[PDB]
């Protein structure tokens, strides 16, 4: 789809088998969701963000899906105020930005 | 133009009289830009995402050039670690995210 700007880019995910709501960041490098349940192994990670840095969750090679596109990447789960779809799944959906 | 993800989305901008790289942020509401003597008056402000809050000034009505399309609005001003062009601005050059 083309989306304007003029809301917050949100949109639905798949995750885990759970549907969640999460806003599509390109000034985000990274995939940063909520604090959450996600099966398998993680490993403890830095990320910094506009206030500085939190400890995350990493899972890696993750199946999400993004307003019905797939992706199988990095996720990290944490603190983080919103679910934020960075550029590494941004990436796998096909997804650019136009003007 | 096209602009693909593979590495962060940045630009050049020209605000204040003075050129400067800043990042097509789907994921902000407002631009937020690297500390920089604008003059005019101010409101002080809070803002907030991954690790916290910073403090901010917010100019008004400010003019600028994200490659070559004008724009004018809102603008904070503080110790970011990165300028961010908002959708508040985004919406006024015709961006939009596709896939
Ligand atoms: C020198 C480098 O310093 P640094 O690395 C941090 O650099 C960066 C900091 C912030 C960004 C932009 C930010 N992206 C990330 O947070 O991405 C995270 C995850 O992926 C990683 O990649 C980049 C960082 C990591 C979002 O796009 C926009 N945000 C809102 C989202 C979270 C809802 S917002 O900024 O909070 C914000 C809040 C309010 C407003 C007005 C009021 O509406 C405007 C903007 C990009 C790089 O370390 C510092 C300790």
């Amino acid at each position: 789809p083309q989306i304007t700007l003029w809301k917050r880019p949100l949109v639905t995910i798949k995750i885990g088998g759970q549907l969640k709501e999460a806003l599509l960041d390109t000034g985000a490098d990274d995939t940063v969701l909520e604090e959450m349940n996600l099966p398998g192994r993680w490993k403890p990670k830095m990320i910094g963000g506009i206030g500085g840095f939190i400890k995350v969750r990493q899972y890696d090679q993750i199946l999400i899906e993004i307003c019905g596109h797939k992706a199988i990447g990095t996720v990290l789960v944490g603190p983080t105020p919103v679910n934020v779809i960075g550029r590494n799944l941004l990436t796998q959906i096909g997804c650019t930005l136009n003007f």
